[PDB]
């Protein structure tokens, strides 16, 4: 299943495109000028097949807890209701998320000891960037 290395507390070094991955889900302008200033903390725990993603950040945080391949009800930072989806494809973890019709993915994936999260809406690509502490 998921690889032990994503376990731990994650940091956001680097973010590129967020702010057009934004406007695609319909954030408004003064939440993205806050959406970009954030740096936020994702920590990654696990409880038997359950797995814990939080992100802490002085703007918005957020909780999902799920087991692989089974839907959940999510409520998103920017306060979307969606019924979302965790896969594991060669190792990268892959959220769906889907409301409204819509549909957005959050890839995340280890590379050399980093986590990248890969963000994607109607061909709006958004690439983030954590570190380990
Ligand atoms: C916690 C980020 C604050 C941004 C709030 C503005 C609403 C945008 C929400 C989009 C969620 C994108 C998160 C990508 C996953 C990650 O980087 O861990
Ligand atoms: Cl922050």
């Amino acid at each position: 299943g998921m690889s032990n290395n994503f376990l731990g507390t994650w940091k956001l070094v680097s973010s590129e495109n967020f702010d057009d991955y934004m406007k695609a889900l319909g954030v408004g302008l003064a939440t993205r000028k806050l959406g970009n200033l954030a740096k936020p903390t994702v920590i990654i725990s696990k409880k038997g097949d359950i797995i814990t993603i939080r992100t802490e950040s002085t703007f918005k945080n957020t909780e999902i807890s799920f087991k692989l391949g089974q839907e959940f009800e999510e409520t998103t930072a920017d306060n979307r209701k969606t019924k979302s989806i965790v896969t594991l494809q060669r190792g990268s973890l892959n959220q769906v998320q889907r409301w409204d019709g819509k549909e957005t993915t959050i890839k995340r994936k280890l590379v050399n000891g980093k986590m990248v999260a890969e963000c994607k809406m109607k061909g709006v690509v958004c690439t983030r960037i954590y570190e380990k502490v």
